[PDB]
Protein backbone atom coordinates (compact mmCIF):
# COMPACT_ATOMS: atom_id res chain seq x y z
CA UNK A 1 0.00 0.00 0.00
CA UNK A 2 2.94 2.23 -0.34
CA UNK A 3 1.74 3.44 -3.51
CA UNK A 4 -1.87 3.64 -3.17
CA UNK A 5 -2.78 7.12 -1.64
CA UNK A 6 -6.42 8.45 -1.12
CA UNK A 7 -7.09 11.52 1.30
CA UNK A 8 -9.25 9.68 3.83
CA UNK A 9 -7.98 6.10 3.37
CA UNK A 10 -6.61 4.34 6.44
CA UNK A 11 -4.43 1.11 6.16
CA UNK A 12 -4.38 -1.59 9.36
CA UNK A 13 -2.54 -4.35 10.19
CA UNK A 14 -4.02 -6.21 12.67
CA UNK A 15 -3.13 -9.75 13.89
CA UNK A 16 -5.25 -12.76 12.87
CA UNK A 17 -6.41 -13.43 16.41
CA UNK A 18 -7.74 -9.77 17.21
CA UNK A 19 -9.00 -7.91 13.67
CA UNK A 20 -12.47 -9.63 13.71
CA UNK A 21 -13.09 -8.30 17.65
CA UNK A 22 -11.79 -5.00 17.45
CA UNK A 23 -11.80 -3.35 14.43
CA UNK A 24 -15.77 -3.25 14.23
CA UNK A 25 -16.07 -1.41 17.38
CA UNK A 26 -13.27 1.12 16.02
CA UNK A 27 -14.98 1.76 12.89
CA UNK A 28 -18.36 2.16 14.30
CA UNK A 29 -17.09 4.60 16.81
CA UNK A 30 -15.01 6.59 14.57
CA UNK A 31 -15.96 9.67 12.77
CA UNK A 32 -17.27 9.53 9.38
CA UNK A 33 -14.50 10.94 8.57
CA UNK A 34 -11.99 8.05 7.32
CA UNK A 35 -12.05 4.94 5.14
CA UNK A 36 -10.21 1.45 5.76
CA UNK A 37 -8.09 -1.02 4.26
CA UNK A 38 -7.44 -3.72 7.12
CA UNK A 39 -5.21 -6.88 6.15
CA UNK A 40 -4.70 -9.88 8.63
CA UNK A 41 -1.07 -10.32 9.87
CA UNK A 42 0.84 -12.61 12.05
CA UNK A 43 2.72 -10.82 14.63
CA UNK A 44 6.14 -10.52 13.59
CA UNK A 45 4.94 -9.14 10.32
CA UNK A 46 4.27 -5.85 12.28
CA UNK A 47 7.69 -4.59 12.65
CA UNK A 48 8.65 -4.38 9.08
CA UNK A 49 4.84 -3.25 7.40
CA UNK A 50 5.44 -0.51 10.00
CA UNK A 51 8.90 0.69 8.82
CA UNK A 52 8.15 0.18 5.04
CA UNK A 53 5.02 2.02 5.25
CA UNK A 54 2.73 -0.79 4.25
CA UNK A 55 0.53 -0.07 7.10
CA UNK A 56 -0.12 3.42 9.09
CA UNK A 57 -1.04 1.29 12.09
CA UNK A 58 -0.67 -1.81 13.69
CA UNK A 59 -3.36 -3.78 15.42
CA UNK A 60 -0.99 -5.98 17.82
CA UNK A 61 -0.43 -7.26 20.94
CA UNK A 62 2.41 -6.74 23.27
CA UNK A 63 5.58 -6.74 21.44
CA UNK A 64 8.43 -5.84 22.88
CA UNK A 65 10.34 -4.80 18.87
CA UNK A 66 7.29 -2.69 19.07
CA UNK A 67 7.64 -1.10 21.94
CA UNK A 68 10.90 0.75 21.69
CA UNK A 69 11.66 4.14 20.73
CA UNK A 70 11.14 4.29 17.00
CA UNK A 71 7.43 3.38 17.16
CA UNK A 72 4.59 5.10 20.08
CA UNK A 73 1.92 3.18 21.11
CA UNK A 74 -1.54 3.17 22.97
CA UNK A 75 -2.95 -0.02 25.25
CA UNK A 76 -6.48 -0.53 23.71
CA UNK A 77 -7.33 -2.65 26.36
CA UNK A 78 -6.28 -6.35 28.31
CA UNK A 79 -8.05 -9.35 28.41
CA UNK A 80 -7.33 -12.70 29.89
CA UNK A 81 -7.34 -15.92 28.00
CA UNK A 82 -9.40 -18.70 29.81
CA UNK A 83 -9.60 -22.45 29.15
CA UNK A 84 -12.96 -23.11 28.12
CA UNK A 85 -14.60 -26.02 26.74
CA UNK A 86 -18.23 -27.18 25.28
CA UNK A 87 -20.93 -28.33 27.93
CA UNK A 88 -21.83 -31.61 28.64
CA UNK A 89 -25.50 -31.22 28.42
CA UNK A 90 -25.81 -31.14 31.95
CA UNK A 91 -24.27 -27.26 32.78
CA UNK A 92 -20.84 -29.57 33.61
CA UNK A 93 -17.13 -29.54 31.33
CA UNK A 94 -17.40 -31.87 28.30
CA UNK A 95 -13.83 -31.90 28.86
CA UNK A 96 -11.27 -32.20 31.47
CA UNK A 97 -7.81 -30.74 31.82
CA UNK A 98 -6.67 -33.62 33.94
CA UNK A 99 -8.01 -35.97 31.44
CA UNK A 100 -4.58 -38.06 29.87
CA UNK A 101 -3.39 -36.26 26.36
CA UNK A 102 -7.07 -34.23 26.46
CA UNK A 103 -7.62 -32.96 22.54
CA UNK A 104 -6.01 -29.19 22.75
CA UNK A 105 -7.46 -26.65 20.32
CA UNK A 106 -4.85 -23.95 19.93
CA UNK A 107 -3.36 -21.13 17.98
CA UNK A 108 -0.10 -21.86 15.82
CA UNK A 109 3.09 -22.12 16.91
CA UNK A 110 4.06 -18.53 15.27
CA UNK A 111 1.45 -16.81 16.87
CA UNK A 112 1.49 -14.14 19.84
CA UNK A 113 -1.33 -16.56 21.62
CA UNK A 114 -0.48 -19.82 21.10
CA UNK A 115 3.72 -18.59 22.33
CA UNK A 116 1.97 -17.93 25.40
CA UNK A 117 -0.29 -20.71 25.90
CA UNK A 118 2.53 -23.47 24.89
CA UNK A 119 4.18 -21.20 27.66
CA UNK A 120 1.80 -21.67 30.21
CA UNK A 121 1.48 -26.22 29.16
CA UNK A 122 4.72 -26.39 29.42
CA UNK A 123 5.25 -25.06 33.19
CA UNK A 124 2.11 -27.11 34.27
CA UNK A 125 3.51 -30.90 34.15
CA UNK A 126 0.40 -31.97 35.52
CA UNK A 127 -1.39 -31.10 32.33
CA UNK A 128 -1.09 -33.86 29.10
CA UNK A 129 -2.40 -32.59 26.38
CA UNK A 130 -3.00 -33.87 22.46
CA UNK A 131 -3.02 -31.01 19.56
CA UNK A 132 -5.95 -31.75 17.87
CA UNK A 133 -6.34 -28.75 15.83
CA UNK A 134 -4.49 -25.45 14.50
CA UNK A 135 -5.79 -22.23 13.74
CA UNK A 136 -4.39 -18.83 13.41
CA UNK A 137 -8.41 -17.65 13.57
CA UNK A 138 -9.90 -16.86 17.45
CA UNK A 139 -13.31 -17.44 15.91
CA UNK A 140 -12.32 -21.06 14.17
CA UNK A 141 -11.17 -22.15 17.28
CA UNK A 142 -14.06 -20.83 18.92
CA UNK A 143 -16.31 -22.72 16.95
CA UNK A 144 -14.43 -25.72 16.66
CA UNK A 145 -14.98 -25.66 20.63
CA UNK A 146 -18.29 -24.99 20.90
CA UNK A 147 -18.46 -28.16 18.31
CA UNK A 148 -17.29 -30.11 21.70
CA UNK A 149 -13.59 -31.30 19.81
CA UNK A 150 -11.54 -30.19 23.30
CA UNK A 151 -10.26 -27.14 25.23
CA UNK A 152 -9.07 -23.88 23.99
CA UNK A 153 -7.78 -21.07 25.80
CA UNK A 154 -9.85 -18.27 24.12
CA UNK A 155 -9.67 -14.07 25.47
CA UNK A 156 -12.75 -13.00 27.19
CA UNK A 157 -14.23 -10.95 24.78
CA UNK A 158 -14.66 -13.68 21.95
CA UNK A 159 -16.09 -16.05 24.29
CA UNK A 160 -18.40 -13.84 26.91
CA UNK A 161 -21.98 -14.72 25.39
CA UNK A 162 -20.88 -18.21 25.52
CA UNK A 163 -19.55 -18.40 29.00
CA UNK A 164 -23.22 -16.90 30.11
CA UNK A 165 -25.08 -19.26 27.54
CA UNK A 166 -23.31 -22.20 29.25
CA UNK A 167 -22.00 -23.19 25.77
CA UNK A 168 -19.19 -23.26 26.47
CA UNK A 169 -17.77 -23.78 30.21
CA UNK A 170 -14.64 -21.95 32.06
CA UNK A 171 -12.30 -24.74 32.91
CA UNK A 172 -9.81 -22.74 35.58
CA UNK A 173 -9.82 -18.88 36.64
CA UNK A 174 -6.75 -18.74 38.51
CA UNK A 175 -2.66 -20.26 37.77
CA UNK A 176 -4.15 -21.20 34.01
CA UNK A 177 -5.69 -17.73 32.74
CA UNK A 178 -3.16 -16.01 30.58
CA UNK A 179 -2.96 -12.30 30.46
CA UNK A 180 -3.31 -9.99 27.16
CA UNK A 181 -3.20 -6.40 26.33
CA UNK A 182 -3.97 -5.72 22.79
CA UNK A 183 -2.07 -2.41 21.54
CA UNK A 184 -1.94 0.29 18.45
CA UNK A 185 1.49 0.65 17.47
CA UNK A 186 3.02 3.57 15.11
CA UNK A 187 5.83 5.26 13.76
CA UNK A 188 7.25 8.00 16.05
CA UNK A 189 7.31 10.27 13.16
CA UNK A 190 4.82 12.80 12.28
CA UNK A 191 2.21 11.33 9.87
CA UNK A 192 -0.47 13.41 7.68
CA UNK A 193 -3.51 14.91 8.88
CA UNK A 194 -5.34 12.80 8.54
CA UNK A 195 -3.45 9.91 10.23
CA UNK A 196 -3.07 12.29 12.65
CA UNK A 197 -6.30 12.53 13.48
CA UNK A 198 -6.97 9.00 13.42
CA UNK A 199 -4.39 8.90 16.33
CA UNK A 200 -5.88 11.91 18.26
CA UNK A 201 -9.58 10.05 18.04
CA UNK A 202 -8.32 6.32 18.63
CA UNK A 203 -7.09 7.62 22.09
CA UNK A 204 -10.20 9.26 22.84
CA UNK A 205 -12.00 6.59 22.11
CA UNK A 206 -9.46 3.88 24.10
CA UNK A 207 -12.00 4.09 27.43
CA UNK A 208 -15.06 3.07 25.90
CA UNK A 209 -13.83 0.46 23.85
CA UNK B 1 5.29 -27.60 6.96
CA UNK B 2 7.95 -29.82 4.74
CA UNK B 3 9.46 -30.84 7.99
CA UNK B 4 6.87 -31.19 10.24
CA UNK B 5 5.40 -34.70 10.22
CA UNK B 6 2.86 -36.76 12.47
CA UNK B 7 1.03 -39.91 11.66
CA UNK B 8 -2.35 -37.88 11.87
CA UNK B 9 -2.06 -34.83 11.21
CA UNK B 10 -3.25 -33.45 8.19
CA UNK B 11 -1.94 -29.75 6.81
CA UNK B 12 -4.72 -27.65 4.93
CA UNK B 13 -4.53 -24.07 3.75
CA UNK B 14 -7.54 -22.23 3.22
CA UNK B 15 -8.91 -19.01 1.72
CA UNK B 16 -9.82 -16.30 3.64
CA UNK B 17 -13.29 -16.13 2.49
CA UNK B 18 -13.76 -19.83 3.30
CA UNK B 19 -11.93 -20.48 6.39
CA UNK B 20 -14.68 -20.41 9.47
CA UNK B 21 -17.60 -21.27 6.74
CA UNK B 22 -15.77 -24.98 6.12
CA UNK B 23 -13.24 -25.88 8.31
CA UNK B 24 -16.14 -26.77 11.34
CA UNK B 25 -18.20 -28.78 9.55
CA UNK B 26 -15.39 -30.84 8.07
CA UNK B 27 -13.53 -31.34 11.26
CA UNK B 28 -17.08 -32.15 13.18
CA UNK B 29 -18.15 -34.91 10.52
CA UNK B 30 -15.07 -36.76 9.33
CA UNK B 31 -13.74 -39.53 11.63
CA UNK B 32 -11.81 -39.09 14.72
CA UNK B 33 -8.88 -40.27 12.70
CA UNK B 34 -6.83 -37.30 12.15
CA UNK B 35 -5.30 -33.79 13.45
CA UNK B 36 -5.37 -30.25 11.65
CA UNK B 37 -3.03 -27.89 10.85
CA UNK B 38 -5.15 -25.07 8.70
CA UNK B 39 -3.74 -21.92 7.74
CA UNK B 40 -5.32 -19.01 6.10
CA UNK B 41 -4.02 -17.74 2.99
CA UNK B 42 -4.59 -15.42 -0.35
CA UNK B 43 -6.22 -17.40 -3.34
CA UNK B 44 -2.92 -17.03 -5.19
CA UNK B 45 -0.83 -18.60 -2.29
CA UNK B 46 -2.57 -21.78 -3.17
CA UNK B 47 -0.42 -23.13 -6.11
CA UNK B 48 3.27 -23.19 -4.72
CA UNK B 49 1.81 -24.02 -0.89
CA UNK B 50 0.15 -27.33 -2.58
CA UNK B 51 3.36 -28.23 -5.25
CA UNK B 52 6.33 -26.75 -2.45
CA UNK B 53 4.26 -29.61 0.30
CA UNK B 54 4.30 -27.22 2.64
CA UNK B 55 -0.35 -28.10 2.51
CA UNK B 56 -1.67 -31.14 1.29
CA UNK B 57 -5.11 -29.87 0.55
CA UNK B 58 -6.56 -26.50 -0.77
CA UNK B 59 -9.81 -25.29 0.11
CA UNK B 60 -10.28 -22.11 -2.07
CA UNK B 61 -12.55 -21.23 -4.93
CA UNK B 62 -12.77 -22.10 -8.90
CA UNK B 63 -9.07 -21.36 -9.53
CA UNK B 64 -7.71 -22.09 -13.40
CA UNK B 65 -4.10 -22.41 -12.11
CA UNK B 66 -5.30 -25.25 -10.11
CA UNK B 67 -7.96 -27.50 -12.01
CA UNK B 68 -5.63 -28.76 -14.37
CA UNK B 69 -3.49 -32.35 -15.03
CA UNK B 70 -1.27 -31.42 -12.20
CA UNK B 71 -3.76 -31.12 -9.54
CA UNK B 72 -7.35 -32.65 -8.57
CA UNK B 73 -9.97 -31.55 -7.25
CA UNK B 74 -13.93 -31.98 -5.48
CA UNK B 75 -16.44 -29.27 -5.29
CA UNK B 76 -17.76 -28.71 -1.96
CA UNK B 77 -20.21 -26.55 -2.49
CA UNK B 78 -21.84 -23.64 -4.89
CA UNK B 79 -23.07 -20.83 -3.28
CA UNK B 80 -24.23 -17.56 -4.40
CA UNK B 81 -23.15 -13.94 -3.19
CA UNK B 82 -26.09 -11.13 -2.41
CA UNK B 83 -25.82 -7.62 -1.75
CA UNK B 84 -26.84 -6.81 1.30
CA UNK B 85 -27.25 -4.15 4.43
CA UNK B 86 -28.27 -3.35 7.39
CA UNK B 87 -31.89 -2.68 8.07
CA UNK B 88 -34.08 0.91 9.07
CA UNK B 89 -35.83 -0.41 11.68
CA UNK B 90 -38.44 -0.99 9.52
CA UNK B 91 -37.53 -3.63 7.65
CA UNK B 92 -36.55 -1.78 4.55
CA UNK B 93 -32.77 -1.63 3.61
CA UNK B 94 -30.70 1.35 5.55
CA UNK B 95 -29.06 2.16 2.07
CA UNK B 96 -29.79 2.17 -1.73
CA UNK B 97 -28.19 0.79 -4.44
CA UNK B 98 -29.01 3.56 -6.49
CA UNK B 99 -27.81 6.12 -4.14
CA UNK B 100 -25.11 8.03 -5.48
CA UNK B 101 -21.71 6.43 -4.52
CA UNK B 102 -23.12 4.17 -1.60
CA UNK B 103 -20.80 3.05 1.12
CA UNK B 104 -19.18 -0.43 -0.68
CA UNK B 105 -17.30 -2.47 2.17
CA UNK B 106 -15.61 -4.84 -0.33
CA UNK B 107 -13.24 -7.52 -0.11
CA UNK B 108 -9.22 -7.10 -1.15
CA UNK B 109 -8.33 -6.57 -4.55
CA UNK B 110 -6.43 -9.56 -4.48
CA UNK B 111 -9.12 -12.00 -3.25
CA UNK B 112 -11.55 -13.96 -5.44
CA UNK B 113 -14.85 -12.71 -3.96
CA UNK B 114 -13.04 -8.94 -5.01
CA UNK B 115 -12.56 -9.87 -8.33
CA UNK B 116 -15.98 -10.96 -8.81
CA UNK B 117 -17.59 -8.08 -7.11
CA UNK B 118 -15.15 -5.70 -8.93
CA UNK B 119 -16.15 -7.38 -12.48
CA UNK B 120 -19.72 -7.28 -11.51
CA UNK B 121 -19.59 -3.24 -10.65
CA UNK B 122 -17.92 -2.58 -13.41
CA UNK B 123 -20.07 -4.16 -15.57
CA UNK B 124 -23.37 -2.36 -14.22
CA UNK B 125 -22.64 1.52 -14.45
CA UNK B 126 -25.88 2.47 -13.12
CA UNK B 127 -24.14 1.89 -9.79
CA UNK B 128 -21.64 4.64 -8.33
CA UNK B 129 -19.89 3.77 -4.90
CA UNK B 130 -17.53 4.84 -2.82
CA UNK B 131 -15.32 2.23 -0.88
CA UNK B 132 -15.17 2.54 2.76
CA UNK B 133 -14.01 -0.85 4.37
CA UNK B 134 -11.84 -3.70 2.53
CA UNK B 135 -10.94 -6.70 4.64
CA UNK B 136 -10.20 -10.12 3.35
CA UNK B 137 -12.05 -11.68 6.44
CA UNK B 138 -15.51 -12.65 5.14
CA UNK B 139 -16.73 -12.23 9.00
CA UNK B 140 -15.34 -9.02 9.66
CA UNK B 141 -17.40 -7.61 6.29
CA UNK B 142 -20.46 -8.89 7.42
CA UNK B 143 -20.24 -7.65 11.00
CA UNK B 144 -19.44 -4.17 9.38
CA UNK B 145 -22.66 -4.66 7.23
CA UNK B 146 -24.97 -5.70 10.40
CA UNK B 147 -23.70 -2.16 12.14
CA UNK B 148 -24.70 -0.58 9.38
CA UNK B 149 -21.98 0.85 7.62
CA UNK B 150 -22.39 0.52 3.87
CA UNK B 151 -23.40 -2.33 1.64
CA UNK B 152 -21.47 -5.54 1.04
CA UNK B 153 -21.70 -8.54 -1.20
CA UNK B 154 -21.76 -12.15 0.88
CA UNK B 155 -21.72 -15.28 0.49
CA UNK B 156 -25.44 -17.48 1.13
CA UNK B 157 -23.96 -19.49 3.92
CA UNK B 158 -22.60 -16.70 5.92
CA UNK B 159 -25.60 -14.12 6.45
CA UNK B 160 -28.63 -17.25 5.85
CA UNK B 161 -30.07 -16.73 9.67
CA UNK B 162 -29.17 -12.83 9.52
CA UNK B 163 -31.67 -12.72 6.39
CA UNK B 164 -34.87 -14.83 8.08
CA UNK B 165 -34.22 -12.37 11.12
CA UNK B 166 -34.15 -9.21 9.38
CA UNK B 167 -30.71 -7.75 10.63
CA UNK B 168 -29.20 -8.51 7.00
CA UNK B 169 -31.37 -7.11 3.71
CA UNK B 170 -30.79 -8.52 0.22
CA UNK B 171 -30.93 -5.57 -2.40
CA UNK B 172 -30.83 -7.78 -5.37
CA UNK B 173 -31.70 -11.30 -5.99
CA UNK B 174 -31.16 -11.59 -9.76
CA UNK B 175 -28.41 -9.46 -12.43
CA UNK B 176 -26.27 -8.68 -9.22
CA UNK B 177 -26.30 -12.23 -7.81
CA UNK B 178 -22.40 -13.24 -8.00
CA UNK B 179 -22.27 -17.73 -8.28
CA UNK B 180 -18.95 -18.83 -6.51
CA UNK B 181 -18.03 -22.73 -6.40
CA UNK B 182 -15.61 -23.51 -3.54
CA UNK B 183 -13.18 -26.33 -4.39
CA UNK B 184 -11.15 -28.98 -2.37
CA UNK B 185 -7.58 -29.07 -4.17
CA UNK B 186 -4.79 -31.84 -4.03
CA UNK B 187 -1.76 -32.93 -5.97
CA UNK B 188 -2.06 -35.58 -8.55
CA UNK B 189 0.26 -37.53 -7.31
CA UNK B 190 -0.43 -40.94 -5.10
CA UNK B 191 -0.23 -39.32 -0.92
CA UNK B 192 0.40 -41.20 2.41
CA UNK B 193 -2.23 -43.35 3.12
CA UNK B 194 -3.79 -40.92 5.73
CA UNK B 195 -4.20 -38.08 3.67
CA UNK B 196 -5.45 -40.43 0.43
CA UNK B 197 -7.94 -41.88 3.81
CA UNK B 198 -8.64 -38.10 4.42
CA UNK B 199 -9.70 -37.44 0.48
CA UNK B 200 -11.56 -40.70 0.26
CA UNK B 201 -13.69 -39.47 3.26
CA UNK B 202 -14.17 -35.66 2.14
CA UNK B 203 -15.34 -37.21 -0.50
CA UNK B 204 -18.23 -39.61 1.12
CA UNK B 205 -19.32 -36.15 2.91
CA UNK B 206 -19.62 -33.59 0.40
CA UNK B 207 -23.10 -34.36 -0.20
CA UNK B 208 -23.97 -33.52 3.40
CA UNK B 209 -21.77 -30.29 3.52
Amino acid sequence: GAMDYTLRKIKIAAAHSLSLGLLPTIVKQMPTQFTYAVEAIDVDQAVDMLREGQSDFIFSYHDENLQQAPFDNIRLFESRLFPVCANNGRGEPRYTLEQPHFPLLNYSQNSYMGRLINRTLTRHAELSFSTFFVSSMSELLKQVAMDGCGIAWLPEYAIRQEITDGRLIVLDADELVIPIQAYAYRMNTRMSQVAETFWRDLRGLQAAL
